[PDB]
């Protein structure tokens, strides 16, 4: 998890924010 893949991390919603 980085910069750009910030929002791949969001993507793969493995705990999704909350």
């Amino acid at each position: 998890g980085g910069l750009r893949s910030l929002g791949r991390k969001i993507l793969r919603a493995w705990k999704k924010y909350g």
